[PDB]
């Protein structure tokens, strides 16, 4: 397979209602979208940054810039790619998972296509249906939390996480456990807003049976995680710190992490996202699947990849209308608390045109 | 697609010259060959289990026993198949990697060729050809050695591995340093054949500057390969012990073993395998691909197998002609130390009837 | 204060020589420079991102980005503006250490001429001259490298930094070690060209008796680097992996470094530089100062930071016309293998604006 | 600058009522004060040390005599002296930390005030104001003992701590727990009386919710504070064994200790004292700051020091009516918080009417 060339394309897809986290509140979400054209045919891949570096270092603008001017290029001037090599030749390049991971994703849509194989066959597939949690945002009252948390309840969905913060994490989880019963399966997600010494009031979240506490330090503190496990009873599960195998090795070898959270586009694509679920399946440690708001493209490879056999714990792979009333792809709707695997070739679902059009603010062809 | 049957095939193929190993001497190598056809097509898997128990505790018609009778019963009784499903179809049977490993690969040449695609494009390869070095067995004199030995070199192997017993350990190596100097990647095989309590001997193994000692205690005893690694110098590299990923994982977590042999029948299938190449990679584990004197249908999932990125020391995969004067498919050719990555779709080779039907024993029919 | 408005400068600057690394030959160092103005007046900083991101993730145009439209914007929002606040205002945004550190440069620069206290005054200094080491990179001969080492030793060098590579190691540093003696202080720096497979290679540098091997592995390889201190008698010595004061305590807890190298650039600014400085010292980890060939006013605050009293090693603290036959501001010149630390208020330098100006690519003013 | 001298003054002042502590029985707090003299103008410093060896080994007696005999010359003897420069001068002469700290303290505040830069820009202050606790001493009686804590409430300090002691811990901390509720911050100190042998004890303190306990053992052993940490759950908290950056970074490392008090006297100087908040910072270890019923002039520094980012427990820097009247403007209590000094050094510097009041000898060291 020969790259012929990428088209960049950014979109602008509105929100249906607000999504408020540690960093702040989002109404519309930004978008880049990659089409990679090889003489075999197309691939789509998502980027997972947003307008600004505010979750990672990431950003879309920078995305888009690094991969007009170094991946994409560097892919092009090779004398053959495929999706596993594109790691090995964008290698040269320090950094830039996100951006990395949704080139890959459209090269390997593409070499997929190509050879009329899905994700889901691709990655190792062993189920036809993932079981579907949802992310519940802060909120400005106790009252909407629990009216949101019972209506996402009432629409299937079989495990909630609740964004938690300073001044805003011991009341909710009470309050929903004190309205939806013990049974319901709650954990909660601090976007690195806590710090060691918050431990105590952390540990006041023990007698509510959480599933885990996601990422409540700082990306880099590894040590400062394995340290919180002692202190707490919760197990502690890493987010923003998982963007390799080797490092949900190196923190799972230090005791930092009892269950992880895979984001492709984190780690630099599904491909190594497949080998750090492979790495925790071998230490024994859960995964589940992450989400970043994306389109149904991003959402169909994550719940292909979501089917795999350590996914023993729902991912935050909700339906199409959990945030947008029209996808740019087939729509994901909830069935059960369920999400069927694609079956396509390939992502198995591609934008439909004219819908994909209508979001469309900016695109760039690199040949 | 659902598996219409499997030909279960036995072989005997004479070796070009015996191999004697710590457990014995090998003439002529029995062989298991397994069909699998689906409405898609056919797909060839190779058994590495050995006529006895002798090596592990599978062997040939224990394989084919536990094949004929539990294993292709419970493939043909799934509604659908797919390589990965393999394994959770057949988890409710412990053990039998081997036979499993077979049955999978000859699954997956299936479900491969049935998508055009190489066992190199699946697994992952990001090399087009793999440097190849040689298994040498125990001589009975040291100038006969050194003749051998020589005979390969001068064949353009790049890497010399002796395997070594009580009493012909030391001298062997000594006499191959000196008369072809310390260039020569040069490595020793014990096959579980020493105890910790030898551990003064192996040491004197040390000025030679091997790249590692495989195997030197019992399959089970990880934490003597510890308490070796702490004893001597020459790096320690596990062979028979490593028989999944988890159990690389935890010899890694031991400090029992520094570079791990990764044999595909083993561990269970290729699937496994490559999930063993990924949890050594995130250690900082260099792998290596092991043989089992296999036909050109396990020696090109071999080839494709050594061609991913952390192989990084080079296999026992020879050429054809260094065991068979003929072999069952389109001979594996030796060309610069290297052997090239098959691209044709699935194992990119398979039997030439003329030649198969020659050396097959039995056959039979189990649909 | 408030910040009344930041300058970006984008210079380029031909090297004197080329300088190869592990990641390329270099003929011309691309710069981005910070001119930040405030009623009490002018700060200068500089950026050490390269033309792509081929050291680390940032490069010179993507921190030209997100200072124009997040980081500068968020300090021209800050009612009272000090260096110390330029982190907790810019915490939000994840990442960008070294255009925040150039940015924080700047910011600090100003405050301390308002203040009329010198770099060296405020970081700690506790010596008037630093001793200075030099670089030298990949060669394409060994007769070469053991001329150009012969020639930065007749300037007076005390330490000379061999850049590594696989097949290019132990050869370069035994021809050294030959042709010029055992009292050398000789070090090697491989840009994490190396893995952890690659341990016996190296422990073949095991008797050249060499300070420190700087980087060997990948950046978030932390134990990677401690097993192979395991495996190795040469002293660990990290830099592209120590990017914080907490990145440090962690390699030292585990067991990863016995020499740290303090880029100020890489840890997000000099005020981070001096707490990694002072962990180490917690911790009896020598510090020596890490260069990326800056001009004279990224030279000024490094040879500031190098005088404090834990940088025991030589730095990366080269002579002006050791990379420019012409600084932008007023020379650095070795003086017996040692470097004046500067005295006048703040960076104790300004830029020479005839010699700026005919360097100056481009210039943009984001302000209020 | 070249020192022009050190005016050492004795300075005894009342306390507004007696405070009692595990080593002595407080009616009037004597100190020592330093007036460093240079071509660029004046600066103050404060010693925290007392009249007698009972807190620590250093004494009012014996460090003016160190002071003046050997630190003072050898500072007047520099060509050049700078605040970070006194460290490196007086480092021949082994220990006398609370000496050298208040000299340091002085020279700084002259040093600060001829660049008109004050105490919280130098150390890198991020707060305007700090939150303020109380340290409550030893009282005869329990109710007497709720009613000095409840009075202590009432005037907005937001942190108790009380005073422990053999025969005087357990119970005073359940009667503040049962009168004034569980929503208190509430922390405890025992200035080294206890013992590992009286580890029981101190277990019996778990159920209450306290923040840490302040130096239950002896300064000099810290393995047995790591020894207890294991034992109880209540978190450690060092004091008198935090006498340097190194002394924290070897707690740490050994796990000896979860919360530091720093008492910038204590270890050496504000300097110093800032270089323990980075080491504990870069180990995910909150410090608060400590006092020594000081002056205004130690309380303005204390204040600064006590705005850096990682003191984020408040610490022992009461209000000036607490314990005094104060030799400067007092420092008044706002809403539990008291504001960072913001002129030139100090922000504070003696009224001469009240320290001539107070003072009881005076001595110039100078040219
Ligand atoms: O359902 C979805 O798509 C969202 C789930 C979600 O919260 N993703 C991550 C996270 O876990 O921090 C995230 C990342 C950035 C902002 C907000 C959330
Ligand atoms: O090139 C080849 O196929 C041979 C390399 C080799 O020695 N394989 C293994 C081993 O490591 O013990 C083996 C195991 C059992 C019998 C014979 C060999
Ligand atoms: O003398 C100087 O300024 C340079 C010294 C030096 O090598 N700096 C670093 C490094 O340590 O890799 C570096 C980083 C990027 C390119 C080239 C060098
Ligand atoms: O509020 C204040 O200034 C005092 C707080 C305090 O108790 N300081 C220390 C200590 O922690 O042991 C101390 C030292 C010496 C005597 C009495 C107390
Ligand atoms: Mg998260
Ligand atoms: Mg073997
Ligand atoms: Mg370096
Ligand atoms: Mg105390």
């Amino acid at each position: 397979m020969k790259l012929s060339g990428v088209e960049l394309r950014r979109v602008q897809m509105p929100l249906v209602a607000p999504f408020r986290t540690s960093f702040g509140t989002q109404s519309v979400r930004e978008l880049l979208l990659l089409r990679a054209v090889t003489p075999a045919g197309e691939g789509w891949g998502e980027c997972v940054t947003m307008a600004g570096p505010l979750y990672s270092s990431e950003y879309n603008d920078g995305a888009e810039h690094v991969l007009r001017h170094y991946l994409i290029p560097a892919l092009l001037a090779a004398e053959d790619i495929t999706a596993a090599k594109v790691t090995p030749l964008l290698a040269k390049f320090k950094g830039h998972r996100m951006a990395k991971g949704a080139l890959e994703m459209a090269v390997l849509d593409a070499e997929l296509r190509a050879h009329e194989r899905s994700f889901a066959a691709e990655l190792g597939s062993v189920r036809d249906s993932v079981p579907c949690g949802v992310s519940v945002g802060i909120m400005d009252t106790i009252p909407q939390l629990l009216d949101v948390v019972g209506g996402y309840l009432d629409e299937g969905y079989v495990r909630i996480k609740l964004k938690i913060e300073p001044g805003w994490d011991v009341e909710p989880v009470r309050a929903v456990r004190e309205r939806f019963g013990d049974d319901v399966l709650l954990q909660v997600d601090a976007n690195t807003a806590y710090t060691l010494g918050d431990a105590p009031q952390l540990a006041r979240l023990d007698p509510f049976g959480l599933l885990l506490i996601e990422q409540p330090l700082e990306e880099e503190d590894v040590l400062g995680h394995a340290e919180l496990a002692r202190r707490i009873q919760t197990p502690i599960c890493l987010d923003e710190s998982i963007v390799s195998a080797r490092a949900a090795a190196d923190a799972i070898k230090l005791g930092a992490v009892q269950i992880v959270n895979i984001k492709p586009g984190q780690v630099g694509g599904y491909l190594e996202a497949r080998r750090v679920h492979d790495v925790c399946a071998a230490h024994g440690i859960p995964v589940w699947c992450g989400g970043m708001i994306e389109t149904g493209l991003g959402r169909a490879a994550n719940v292909a990849l979501a089917s795999l056999p350590n996914f023993t714990l729902p991912g935050d792979t909700s339906a199409s209308d959990r945030f947008y009333k029209t996808d740019i792809t087939e729509p994901f709707v909830l069935s059960g608390g369920h999400l069927p695997v694609p079956t396509g070739p390939g992502l198995g679902v591609a934008p439909i045109p004219e819908l994909l059009d209508e979001v469309t603010t900016a695109k760039v062809w690199i040949g």
